[PDB]
């Protein structure tokens, strides 16, 4: 669920999900469109691709479990939906993690008008 989202991206980062991964760049957030901007967003536009491999998943509502095997995050047995969304958040935290030293503030609350185009996952 995004809760647990948001919870796993300030438990790897030491930044809140909100504001600093909910609206930045092109894909971080209400994401769509564009060549995403940096590294950050790039995290964010594979994650969308990501949650797009689950059309039949419900990933802001549904709730999984995982652990954490000293920093390790490991996704632990639930629904097979559970068991995806969780890989999925677990991949976006580790990729924010390994970006944030160029991590932008200059991205937070990017305009959807400079997010043109395709890209295809
Ligand atoms: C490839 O682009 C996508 C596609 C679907 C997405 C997202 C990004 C994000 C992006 C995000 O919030 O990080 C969410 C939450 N998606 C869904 O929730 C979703 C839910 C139910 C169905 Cl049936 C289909 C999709």
């Amino acid at each position: 669920s995004l809760l647990e989202f948001g919870k796993m991206i300030l438990e790897e980062t030491g930044k809140l999900a909100i504001p600093s991964y909910s609206s930045y760049g092109c894909y971080c957030g209400w994401g769509g469109k564009g060549t995403p901007k940096d590294a950050t967003d790039r995290c964010c536009f594979v994650h969308d691709c990501c949650y797009g491999n689950l059309p039949d998943c419900n990933p802001k509502s549904d709730r999984y479990k995982y652990k954490r095997v000293n920093g390790a995050i490991v996704c632990e047995k639930g629904t097979s939906c559970e068991n995806r969304i969780c890989e999925c958040d677990k991949a976006a935290a580790i990729c924010f993690r390994q970006n944030l030293n160029t991590y932008s503030k200059k991205y937070m609350l990017y305009p959807d008008f400079l997010c043109k185009g395709e890209l295809k996952c």
